[PDB]
């Protein structure tokens, strides 16, 4: 009772296992008893889910070790990366070591990049534990760390050997974090799959109730969508941009409200609404299409209104090309949208 | 006169251009006006070749910037890597920036790793200015930086868009560094190609006189050989490139930071490996002598350091590497042009080889 997606990358092809109680199936890890595994997680996730993974490794017969990094985006740095390197080196780990990234997107990116650079690359397995990481970190191979002068500017494209997603870990995930992740779930429906959007409209209640079947289906379809978006980009470099719906306006909110105030997903929600209205003002979608987009984000308990104290100037400050929906299920990168239209989109969204 | 070698790696195929006066040909860079370009070099090489390169960028119309890292292996660290990230970020460079690595192997590896990680990968052009970097770094995709607990343990496989080798730059390379480079050129002859070894014996003096034709052929041949070894390793054979490194690292570790150049330790290491091979019957006496003779002709050290005992070698080759008696593993020549990885070489044979090399 679980779905499995296979990301096509030839030699790098891997499986994404998504289901309930998966942390009990040792065969999803694909490891031999001779392999030495190192679980890298943070101080919060460790006591919660490390034990399940640790028991999974003992059944197989693997020799293991645990490394707990400090919890927080402020620690997604080169220094913490170095902590992973130092650890791997002081315990004499070879290029055959298998690294398991157990945690949210912060751990996924940092440990993934750590895995990419150690002796020029060692196998790693993702075990995302936030809704956002499960639907975004699982595909694309992006890994990174921050620099004082810039976020996610140091990194690499590195694929995992496997990705294990047990929908049960979401139960301990804080309400806001879960909602923040729905922003991304909803995004896929808007930009690429009309049928999936309609399904989301009907199953929101069930998703927020943490219905097993609904979660599994939702996460699985997001991973497929992103996998196809990325597969196309290798043929014609351009469609992967579509994944940035709402990020332009969103980034401006986060940047202005101070990082950590608004979660990224909440900022993406309001940005998506602003993008949709911009689309409507440009004639790319109609009134009722906008209303369906607005209504679903509201149903997902996400912010949809322009922040009370952000002026149009504040947005331009961080904004100065946009991803706009062209219907519910289709989108496009639109170039040359007049400031006036953007301004009116921003102002209009104070009424939603 | 110019040789061009295409390194075949599918979508990531790149050209290696080798010749005299290549720094006067802007076409070799494949750049465009207004394209952002950054030259990363060190304080020593900058005043010798940055102006030439900057001249090409100005001709083309590129907006450029220069980063001068400190000269030294001690600086090939993750923090210096961070300094390149900082430099790139303070200039607000996008993924369209082109990074030029101008210098020896230290710059090649570090800037290469920088190019690999900045915004997850930007284009970099490699302009190796030492003989060793020209014949060992131009092919292989290896980039890395050191960690206090391990040399070259943090890095990535990242291919350059192009490699430009202007043989004129060897004119300013210190005699010692040039010779260290030759230890690697000779390496290729010993382990993979008999004809090239013979050719090296015949033209060694021309090479030291910095003959343009000789330099171009020698460096082009080394790049071709490595390109084959590497492509053949994807299908093991690449490990044969470590001829002498075991004995070599023992010398480097014992003698201390930057006392002996890597190529120097490799040369004496190669002679010890060759002798060990002779005693095991893997090569004959005359073959050992041609190896000894060509390394001396290249003005390289070929003897066991006088102040270093057998026990000294063993503490590094065995004790520190957790290699117990009967477990030594060494790449040994099996003739002039072939080699193999040999294990279980008795310590008594290595012991006498080390002793015999005190007076070769
Ligand atoms: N690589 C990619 O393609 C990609 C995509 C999207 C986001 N990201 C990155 O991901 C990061 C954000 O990820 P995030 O949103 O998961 O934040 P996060 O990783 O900080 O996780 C949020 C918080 O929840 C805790 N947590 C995680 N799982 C939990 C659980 N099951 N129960 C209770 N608490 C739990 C963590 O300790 C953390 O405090 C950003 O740095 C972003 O750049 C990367
Ligand atoms: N990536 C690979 O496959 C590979 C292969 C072999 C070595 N390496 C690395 O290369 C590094 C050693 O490289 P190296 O031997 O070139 O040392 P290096 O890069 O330190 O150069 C030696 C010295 O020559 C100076 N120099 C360079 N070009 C000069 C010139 N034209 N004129 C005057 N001075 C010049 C440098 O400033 C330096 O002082 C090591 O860290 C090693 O790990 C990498
Ligand atoms: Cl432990
Ligand atoms: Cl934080
Ligand atoms: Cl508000
Ligand atoms: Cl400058
Ligand atoms: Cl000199
Ligand atoms: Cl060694
Ligand atoms: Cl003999
Ligand atoms: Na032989």
């Amino acid at each position: 009772t679980m779905e499995r997606i296979t990301v096509n990358l030839g030699e790098r092809s891997y499986p994404i296992s998504i289901g309930a109680g998966l942390f009990a199936n040792p065969a999803l890890l694909s490891l031999s008893a001779k392999q030495k595994v190192v679980i890298v997680t943070n101080h919060t996730v460790a006591p919660l889910y490390a034990p399940a993974i640790i028991s999974l490794l003992d059944h197989i017969g693997c020799q293991h070790a645990l490394l707990e990094l400090p919890d927080g985006e402020q620690y997604k740095t080169l220094e913490t990366f170095n902590t992973v390197m130092s650890f791997l080196l002081e315990h004499n780990y070879s290029r055959d070591v298998v690294v398991i990234a157990l945690g949210g997107g912060v751990i996924g990116d940092l440990v993934g990049f750590a895995a990419a650079c150690y002796q020029r690359g060692v196998d790693f397995i993702q075990i995302p534990t936030t809704l956002l990481s499960q639907v975004d970190s699982s595909v694309g191979g992006k890994t990174a760390v921050n620099h004082p002068l810039g976020k996610n500017m140091i990194g690499a494209f590195y694929q995992p050997k496997a990705v294990v997603i047990d929908t049960d870990c979401l139960t301990t995930l804080p309400a806001r974090e879960f909602a923040a992740g729905m922003a991304e779930v909803i995004k896929y429906g808007i930009i690429y799959d009309s049928a999936f959007f309609d399904w989301l409209e009907a199953q929101m209640e069930a998703l927020y109730a943490l219905d097993e079947q609904a979660l599994t289906y939702a996460i699985a379809r997001c991973c497929q969508i992103k996998a196809e978006v990325v597969a196309q980009d290798e043929k014609e470099s351009g469609i992967r941009a579509l994944l940035n719906l709402g990020h332009t306006f969103g980034h401006a909110i986060e940047a202005h409200m101070g990082y950590g105030n608004w979660l990224h997903g909440e900022a993406v929600s309001a940005g998506t609404v602003m993008a949709a209205k911009t689309a409507q003002l440009q004639g790319l979608i109609d009134a009722s299409q906008f209303e369906r987009i607005l209504a679903i984000l509201k149903k997902a308990h996400l912010p949809v209104r322009t922040p009370e104290n952000m002026t149009f100037a504040d947005f331009m400050q961080h904004m100065m090309r946009l991803v706009l929906p062209t219907s519910i299920g289709t989108s496009a990168v639109v170039k040359g949208v007049p400031e006036a239209v953007i301004a009116q989109a921003i102002e209009y969204c104070r009424t939603v």
